[PDB]
């Protein structure tokens, strides 16, 4: 029985085009008359509450906290919390949700890697990785395109940003794309963009063909 | 005030080269008169119990249950549990520790990929990517050797094995090995053995070099 | 009329995935009333001794002594011998069954060698061989797998461990996989794993292709 | 106490350039005044027994029984035993050695394999193997050439010939040459030769270079 705190991961904020700090409950079971407030330690209204999601009764609740907030105001670094005024939990919960300060914005040195000879001698799949490397902010979102048309995570997956061991301050992350080898062997561009807050343009892209990778 | 059930992770059992099943407390901070033993539902004890690691660096007591168990009996589907005779928790917590045989037997199709030409061009780093793919049991231990001597875990870091975007049952990890640009452009070979129980060999590997980097 | 001692060879323990030490009679042709036991220098017996064998088609009885032994205490080197209590030989025989503890721990520097053009000149066979070199402990189990599936020992066959000519303390083996030339030249990969007890991962393998070598 | 019979294998016929049937005691620790005569119930050929190599340095005597006889007479398949009339062993033993007269014919399919392409990166010990397969006799003598000059047996190790897995009537062996990569990459023609019994040529030979192998 605890209100889960969900800081806005850059993946989610670039999926929904807006920063999203929420307080969704995870282990909270069926308790009717859900009264959960969105106020700080001083008391302030909600920044344009929108996108109410239904509470699926499958042994959990969905305490709505979704809101659209300006990215500049998000990067200004304001302290805010989701106090709990529910009947089950009357005591407030301290959920300090903001980007980790004391951080140097280091852009992701992005290296897109075509597959090696080991898929050329098997001809079953070409798992092409857009390995992002060396960026101090942890969260990052990697998605791909065929030409300019984006590609869904049903063919690819962005691995979690576990830290880089050579530079403890920086992190890295990872992402693949698993499709047929023939579709990659047509000389068609798989252009992986990399959304990150430390980039100057906030989105940088690399492309590989059958000839771009040597 | 709860006891965690640490199972033998395949990474830890190949780190110590032995199956290590333990009943280690996590939230027990300071309570004397520790009495811990291994009694199962049938009523037999383990061969030995020793090698207590005293206390954590934090003020938290650690009481491991350490015994020598062969890989064959662990893989055969044994049923042991660690009773809680300790004074603070007189009720024995049910901790059924077993190797999950519900997973299938899919070997890691390892696709080791060389770093990008851009990774070369930046003249800064060289991250060599052991991109494994498609093993239905998740737990793997991917460690690297420069020529046969394993590197420290502070050099290679393996991604937690997350499902393949195509096959849900088949998992894939991804262990980079971040070094300097010169350390890979000097033609240094890089092998990454992928320890996994579903393999008939229990260890498979690929190699990468400038010659095989297309 | 002599009771032979069968120590657990690394090849057999890798074949059956368990360490098993027996006292199997070889010179005992036909002598009934077999009541074998296991008494060491202390008062300890086997954990489980079952599946006895009565007789062979030839005139040689097979009194097996298979048991489940833990790898950890096998490596630590517990002393255990099979006492002989038989009508023919009532006198017990001392059989100190353990690996030589005084020996180096040097991993097999494995090299996988593709066949030369002389092999493809005849178009009769193509034997890719697994040149393993320099492993100080005794036994290796070098089994082969094309693609990923291991082959039967009727297609590959490994050399018995012979001393390495450079280091007297380090041994040597050499294991073929004689497949057909039409099977080899179709892009089919060939890998060979090397089970050995001084490897940090206990198994190392190399891969070869026609495109791999020059 | 036992007496062992050492047949003259194919190593001797190319080492001393003669066949040397022997009967050598192995377990005989200390028993002086030996009475040995190389006699049979039907004496046919004894030749010479004029050389005795004193005693072994260890706790055993060396009563060598060498006899350099005609090669054709040894290949004809004659039986000759070493009966023991010693005081310690009044009962004669069975020391029966003779080459199998009925053996099929098959050339040694020798194929010389240069080491792995990654030996250029290892720079520790390049090992060229003289991969010989499918010779119908049990044993062959594989030695090496420094541009045509024999190498020492402490430099090359000849793999013990076990049966070829394709046909039980054929056998295969090896011989590696632990040399340095620096002297291998100077264009040194590393040459191996394989001796043989059933061939009309009896010596086959292959050469390897950097350019010879593909």
């Amino acid at each position: 029985i605890r209100v889960f705190a969900i800081p806005p991961s850059f993946a989610s904020i670039f999926l929904t085009k807006s920063t999203k700090l929420t307080c969704l409950v995870t282990d909270l079971t069926t308790y009717d008359s859900v009264t959960i407030s969105w106020t700080r330690q001083n008391g302030e209204a909600v920044k344009t509450h929108t996108n109410i999601s239904e509470s699926h009764p499958n042994a959990t609740f969905s305490a709505v906290g979704e809101a659209s907030i300006c990215e500049d105001d998000w990067n200004s670094g304001e302290r805010f919390t989701c106090t709990v005024t529910h009947t089950d939990l009357p005591s407030p919960l301290k959920q300090t949700i903001s980007r980790p300060k004391g951080v140097a914005l280091h852009r992701p040195d992005v290296y897109l890697l075509p597959p090696a000879r080991e898929q050329l001698n098997l001809r079953e799949s070409a798992t092409i990785t857009c390995l992002v490397t060396g960026f101090s902010p942890a969260d990052v979102f990697v998605q791909w395109m065929q030409r300019g048309q984006p590609l869904s995570p049903e063919k690819y997956v962005t691995s979690a940003p576990m830290p880089e061991p050579q530079a403890p301050g920086r992190y890295f992350a990872h992402s693949i794309l698993t499709v047929s080898e023939e579709e990659w062997n047509t000389g068609e561009t798989y252009t992986c963009v990399v959304a990150h807050e430390a980039l100057p343009n906030r989105v940088t892209e690399r492309t590989v063909d059958k000839s771009t990778g040597k």
